[PDB]
């Protein structure tokens, strides 16, 4: 999450040229052939003490910002210091207001290299609004600061700003008419960055009543049957075909972190025949390499582990009257799977001692179960919900 | 997660290739993902690529490699990653839809 | 909030050049040299009635 | 999408999560502690005054 002046890919890349030249200045009349030897791409500006630059950034989307970037570096290996890098929102009226800077001068190095800078607070920023980062250089020592830009052309917009005097460089409150002066003077664009490195994240959580037509795009579907997959009929999930198998869907959105609560109401399964297995599934693998599998039937519950190949039983329980609101979720305090009932406790839990389940970015997905045998569908499923309780 | 045969389809003339997963993939933001063009044919003819010219002083992102072995790779590990990464010189052009 | 052909960036602004050309068409054999002088940015068509 | 007739924007938190989250600003007197949620509830974190 960030916005740019321009896309990084420009500093960090460059285009090939072709073609051929046109006449010459002087001398015999000859068109060189252009080859990949020649590259388009930014400049580089040096710049004195005293000297500030800065370009105007959009908003897409807001959020806090924690830290700013540039692309520059100094020229000799001297010294330097009074490097300031700022942002400064702008107004409805056009002016700029200060609303963070920092010195950089120490993390500069003489190579060609991006300078990231944290702010000392956040600023928040909303989409719609323009900013403005500026580098100052106002430096004692006298090394210059050259900062990568990428050449303007004339008669179209101004959007950057470039000022010359010691006391326009150390302004921290531009009006409208120096910001429309600045705007005029500048020739040049610098590369600018406004980024969200750290966010306070949260615990993302989803529900579906699955009250619709069609399956939809929310949902990765893998079924043994091969062509049919988890349809939703009369406003809940069921075992599409008449096929005898297994079907799974997996939520696309995944959670924040391990701890997961994911809870479903269990309809019409009650009138299930034999080995009728069907529930929820924690701590899926987007490649479905190993989940944590709630197979409840009109007789008992229980919890199974690994592929969807070949499922391993870790624990069950005997219960009755199994056309409830289930919930089950994890404890990573204790490492250990628990399973409500109606709001019930129900016996169900399983204490992962060996570790069996790894824990990590890559299997914090959850979804649904269904499986059909001898000519008699599971149960229905409604009201999936998957959150990271705490 | 997902490997295509596109020999067959290929064609002289520089054209765009799509080719179809095995599976679905499902992708989340803020993850990245890298479109390996492997070349490992027997007749020998080579192959080209459209590429976008990389400037020093910068990210490397691509990755390229050269040994038969690294090619037929299919979990690298970072130190092979960034070692790829450092050799690289050039950036593919490559889409995930 | 707007949708354009390509990014409006191009159109205001450009790329400087760099580099080295190759061979020419004709008289001795040399490759000149680019610089900030060369800008690469689109171009203009001329359209009749 | 020049002109747009702008709607009331309106926003709600039962504050019925696990962390504060990236929606809400913070600024503490304390320096570390800030607005906490506990319990469906946010509250002061921290014993500091």
């Amino acid at each position: 999450t960030a916005f740019v002046t321009f896309p990084e890919m420009f500093c960090d890349w460059g285009f090939a040229l072709g073609g051929t030249t046109g006449a010459q200045s002087t001398g015999t009349a000859h068109t060189h052939t252009l080859n990949t030897d020649g590259l388009a791409a930014l400049q580089i500006q040096i710049l004195p003490a005293g000297y500030a630059i800065g370009g105007y950034i959009g908003i897409s989307d807001t959020t806090i910002v924690d830290t700013i970037a540039m692309k520059m570096y100094k020229e000799t290996s001297s010294a330097i210091n009074n490097v300031y890098l700022e942002v400064f929102r702008e107004d409805s009226t056009g002016a700029l207001t200060s609303v963070g800077s920092v010195d950089v001068s120490g993390q500069l190095t003489t190579a060609s290299d991006y300078v990231e800078a944290t702010l000392p607070a956040g600023v928040i920023v909303n989409a719609g609004e323009r900013y403005v980062v500026r580098m100052r250089n106002a430096t004692t020592v006298g090394n210059r600061v050259g900062v990568s830009v990428m050449k303007e052309l004339v008669g179209g917009r101004e959007l950057s700003i470039r000022t010359e005097t010691a006391t326009d460089s150390n302004k921290t409150f531009y009006t409208p008419s120096e910001v429309l002066t600045a705007q005029g003077v500048s020739v040049i664009m610098p590369w600018a960055m406004m980024a969200a490195k750290n966010l306070a994240t949260t615990d993302q959580s989803f529900s579906d009543d699955f009250n619709r037509s069609a399956m939809g795009g929310l949902w990765f579907l893998k079924s043994d049957t091969g062509t049919n997959q988890v349809g939703v009929s009369g406003g809940r999930a069921a075992f599409s075909g008449l096929t005898d198998g297994n079907q799974n869907a997996l939520y696309i959105r995944p959670t924040a972190g391990d701890k997961q609560w994911v809870e479903a109401t269990l309809y019409e399964t009650g009138i299930a025949a034999s080995g009728a297995r069907e529930g929820l599934l924690m701590h899926a693998n987007r490649d479905l390499s190993q989940v944590v599998y709630l197979g409840v039937n009109l007789n008992t519950a229980k919890i199974y582990t690994g592929p969807w190949n070949s499922l391993t039983e870790r624990a069950s329980v005997s219960t009755t009257g199994n056309d409830v609101l289930w919930q089950m979720y994890f404890d990573p305090a204790t490492a250990a799977y628990t399973v409500l009932k109606n709001g019930q406790a129900s016996g169900l839990t399983w204490t992962d001692s060996g570790s069996v389940v790894a824990h990590g970015p890559n299997y914090r997905f959850g979804g649904l179960r269904i499986s059909r045998a001898t000519f008699f569908n599971a149960g229905r499923i409604d009201n999936w919900t998957l959150k990271d309780w705490a």
